[PDB]
């Protein structure tokens, strides 16, 4: 599957690829305002996601750090991201389709369009200026709108036990954002797309 990585916001961010255990494609790579990077990702792949990273150092090594989305310091992504981190979500191929979502539960760094390029389904957006809006107890001094399971380490925000409802903060992402998910058992907002269709995710599509 394809997927066209497009950043269409004013600043650089560093776009990241992987499935938690391993890259996707490069798993990352820098796009400065304008710039389209198009990874491939294997059919099959479940529980891939996709994010940008903000305000990043790397030496020649490939070695360093972000303020948002860091996985490890590499620029090459192998591993998930740090929160803040707004994330484009998919399994491919899962029965002869595909799921995809876009989520807030590891909380909000850069506005997304995740939307597929072929026929067959709708794409879905987080573009609310969720940074500027973000209530003061979860602004994160690194940059970006933290989750409430990332700033206070509760069972009821991190939905530990599986039991957990709304909160005044998964309310605030979900007002911003109705079409994310805001915490874990949100009613879910992940849009089925023809197995093997192709994608791209923009950041900062407004």
């Amino acid at each position: 599957a394809t997927f066209e990585i497009v950043n269409r916001c004013s600043y650089t961010v560093w776009a990241a690829a992987s499935k938690g255990d391993a890259a996707l494609d490069a798993g990352g790579r820098q796009l400065n305002s304008g710039e389209s990077w198009t990874i491939n990702v294997e059919p099959g792949t479940n529980g891939g996601k996709i994010w940008a990273r903000t305000d990043c150092y790397f030496d020649d090594s490939g070695s360093g750090i972000c303020k948002t989305g860091d996985c490890g310091g590499l620029l090459r992504c192998k591993r998930f991201g740090r929160p803040p981190t707004t994330l484009a979500e998919f399994s491919l191929n899962q029965y002869g389709k595909d799921y995809i979502d876009i989520s807030n539960i590891k909380g909000f760094n850069v506005p997304m369009n995740f939307s597929p390029t072929t026929r067959g389904c709708r794409g879905v957006r987080c573009a609310a200026d969720i940074v500027g809006q973000c209530p003061a107890k979860l602004k994160a001094p690194g940059g970006g709108c933290n989750d409430a399971c990332t700033v206070f380490q509760t069972s009821e925000y991190c939905c530990t036990t599986g039991k957990c409802g709304p909160t005044e903060y998964s309310r605030f992402f979900k007002r911003l954002c109705p079409d994310a998910f805001s915490y874990v058992l949100d009613k879910p907002t992940t849009v089925t797309c023809p197995g093997s269709s192709n994608y791209r995710v923009t950041f900062c599509p407004t």
